[PDB]
């Protein structure tokens, strides 16, 4: 590990989201923000709001620019507005530098903002294309790259504890890590493998092959990749395509076939509960992703168990029973390999060679007989023609 100041600055959970603390303006104030590889504005609350007990106020800053534009980002289930601005930003748990950064100063907002997440703004990490109002917007990354030394990559391990964290133990432990700059060899066991960044606006990825417990899925591969498929921490789910879903739940009902399960379950509405320690993993399949290599005609899989895709709640009897909802749903958008899916790897941002790199997690969550796994190379023919073309 060469990166000692990075490793441990998350907190967080898959369902409310991954934060690292940032400080903004002169003098610094400091806020917890949320990391999301899917989206590429900075923003944070400025404005009074039930869930935040702390905001961004641009009156104390000394090095606050307004930029006299307002912005409005909504979203499926909610959205956010505020005004344009610069200022002085820095990663107390980061590297050790200073940036002026576009910041959007969110007055306004509707189903954005979590109780109890700890968050008070978002960064998004992903590219220009993406950013609103417009690709103008420079993004966080892009400004800290053009503006010091840092290399141009990034790396995540999101670490998910197998188990309900309460409000006190949330706060206490540690999340994870966003080493900004770097690869930490203490964060990963094995090889990296890495997979090409198809285009660069969302973290694009193509999916050439989906394995359930071994057996192939065996659909078209461009229905995996329809309309896209990218890797986004600020999901919290795996998401799927429709049809994907719709064969991917089938398989795995039919491999944890020895219990039943109601359909709410499926639907990942509601949680599926059994007495203390006894949670039935051997039952469930693991699932495999086949991404496109760097190598012509290569491939190589990533393999996430029961223990990354049932994701821990807490029962509504607060009893001692250990419980799950399913972390896998349904998608209109393309796949999403969100939290659930990442806090079984450690996830290389290499944004300079343009390439996304996976390795099984020193933190991920496993039991005595299987482990996540990333393994190849595999010979794959005709994968250019897996990515989708609207
Ligand atoms: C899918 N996704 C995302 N990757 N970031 C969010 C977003 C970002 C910018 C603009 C609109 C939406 C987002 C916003 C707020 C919270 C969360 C969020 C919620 C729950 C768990 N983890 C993250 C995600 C969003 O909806």
């Amino acid at each position: 590990g060469s990166f000692v100041e990075m490793v441990d600055n998350l907190r967080g959970k898959s369902g409310q989201g991954y934060y690292v603390e940032m400080t903004v303006g002169s003098p610094p104030q400091t806020l917890n923000i949320l990391v999301d590889t899917g989206s590429s504005n900075f923003a944070v609350g400025a404005a009074p709001h039930p869930f935040l007990h702390r905001y961004y106020q641009r009156q104390l800053s000394s090095t606050y620019r307004d930029l006299r534009k307002g912005v409005y980002v909504p979203y499926t289930q909610g959205k956010w507005e505020g005004e344009l601005g610069t200022d002085l930003v820095s990663i107390p748990h980061g590297p050790n530098v200073t940036v002026r950064a576009n910041i959007a100063a969110i007055t306004e907002s509707d189903k954005f903002f979590i109780n109890g997440s700890n968050w008070e703004g978002i960064l998004g990490l992903a590219y220009a294309e993406i950013a609103r109002p417009d690709d103008s917007l420079e993004p966080f990354f892009d400004s800290l790259v053009k503006q010091t030394h840092v290399p141009n990559l990034f790396s995540l391990q999101l670490c998910g504890a197998g188990f309900p964290l309460n409000q006190s133990e949330v706060l206490a432990s540690v999340g994870g890590s966003m080493i900004i700059g770097g690869i930490d060899h203490s964060l990963y066991t094995g090889s990296l493998w890495y997979t090409p960044i198809r285009r660069e606006w969302y973290y694009e990825v193509i999916i050439v092959r989906v394995e359930i417990n071994g057996q192939d899925l065996k659909m078209d591969c461009k229905e995996y990749n329809y309309d896209k498929s990218i890797v986004d921490s600020g999901t919290t789910n795996l998401r799927l395509p429709k049809k994907v879903f719709e064969a991917a739940v089938k398989s795995i009902k039919a491999a944890s076939s020895t219990e039943k399960f109601p359909d709410g379950f499926w639907l990942g509405e509601q949680l599926v509960c059994w007495q203390a320690g006894t949670t039935p993993w051997n039952i469930f399949p693991v699932i495999s992703l086949y991404l496109m290599g760097e190598v012509t005609n290569q491939s190589f899989r990533i393999t996430i168990l029961p223990q990354q895709y049932l994701r821990p709640v807490e029962d509504v009897a607060t009893s001692q029973d250990d419980c799950y909802k399913f972390a896998i749903s349904q998608s209109s958008t393309g796949t999403v390999m969100g939290a659930v899916i990442m806090e079984g790897f450690y996830v290389v941002f290499d944004r300079a060679r343009k390439r996304i790199g996976f390795a099984v997690s020193a933190c991920h969550v496993h039991d005595e007989f299987r482990t996540a796994a990333v393994e190849g190379p595999f010979v794959t023919l005709d994968m250019e023609d897996c990515g989708y073309n609207i």
